[PDB]
């Protein structure tokens, strides 16, 4: 199946950087004969990519090609018959979600506004948050497991639309967020649910924990770590704690731009049993219709 039209892309901004690529913001005139113009983002394979890094860029690629939802990051075409490797996506103009909130202070406003103000609004919070539940309930019924769902993870549009996409464990700026052991997998372990820490296997479940994170995040505005006060060993630790069940298991404190009754729910997402933590569509339903 053909390649997307490679001489179509005008290079305009590198949005990014990695050891083995780079992003680009793209332009794309006549969008229209493609069966104003249209803002893409590119990811291209750097010229010296190792075989190693290649295969993982094709993966990538057929990974991503599954996946068809609002929001979630969609691969709008390819360039793989010729080098170097390139994958087209929706350009998300207002970057990670992380960064943007963090740039942004609570106010209480009947003014939706603009994603550029200085200010968002509890209500607007919610409906960030709904966005990614919506996502990661398309996930859930691919039984699709993303594994390190984080606001660093998400991305910002126009108009406050999120997307959900995976920009793996490397990046610097992030590089507290895992914790690092020779031969091991990279675990995002502030994020994990207890089984994960102990037991190193992903499921819906713990996609639902990590949701109930990244919740907490939102309403935090992202001024703070999960467990900040914490180190990495105890955090690691409080998982044994969930496994033993004595009741010393620690959780995240409400944030004081969260509802005691959305705290609960919170609180769910975070139960010893998998069974017991909410389904995407009953987190979902509640942010998008109960405040
Ligand atoms: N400004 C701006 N605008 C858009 C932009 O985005 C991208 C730019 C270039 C490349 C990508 C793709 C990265 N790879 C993934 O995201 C990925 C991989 C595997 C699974 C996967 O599952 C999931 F979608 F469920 F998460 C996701 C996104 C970044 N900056």
């Amino acid at each position: 199946r053909v390649d997307f039209p490679r001489s179509r892309l005008r290079f305009k901004e590198k949005l990014g950087e990695g050891q083995f690529g780079e992003v680009h913001l793209c332009e794309v005139d006549s969008p229209q004969d493609l069966v104003h113009p249209l803002l893409v983002a590119v990811k291209i394979l750097r010229p010296d990519a190792t075989k190693n890094a290649r295969n993982d860029f094709l993966k990538e690629v057929k990974i991503m090609s599954r996946l068809k939802d609002p929001n979630i990051i969609r691969l709008l075409g390819v360039c793989v018959q010729d080098d170097p490797l390139c994958m087209i996506t929706d350009y998300m103009e207002n970057g990670d979600l992380n960064q943007f909130l963090s740039a942004h202070q609570l106010e209480d406003k009947a003014a939706e506004g603009a994603p550029g103000d200085p200010t968002i609004s509890y209500p607007m919070l919610l409906h960030v948050a709904a966005q990614i539940a919506s996502g990661m309930r398309y996930l859930a019924t691919l039984n699709f497991v993303h594994r390190d769902l984080a606001t660093r993870n998400c991305l910002v549009g126009e108009n406050f639309t999120i997307k959900i996409a995976d920009f793996g464990m490397s990046r610097n700026l992030y590089a507290g967020d895992y914790y690092r052991v020779q031969g091991r997998a990279v675990l995002p372990i502030r994020w994990m649910a207890w089984e994960c820490i102990l037991m190193g296997k992903f499921t819906t479940a713990s996609d639902v924990w990590a949701f109930g994170v990244t919740l907490w995040e939102v309403l935090m505005l992202c001024r703070a770590q999960p467990f900040g006060q914490l180190t990495d060993e105890q955090v690691i630790e409080n998982a044994g704690e969930f496994f033993r069940d004595q009741g010393r298991q620690v959780y995240l404190s409400r944030p004081p731009a969260c509802p005691q009754g959305l705290y609960e729910l919170m609180l769910r997402c975070w139960s010893r049993e998998s069974e017991q933590r909410p389904p995407f569509s009953q987190l979902h339903r509640f942010l998008a219709e109960d405040a």
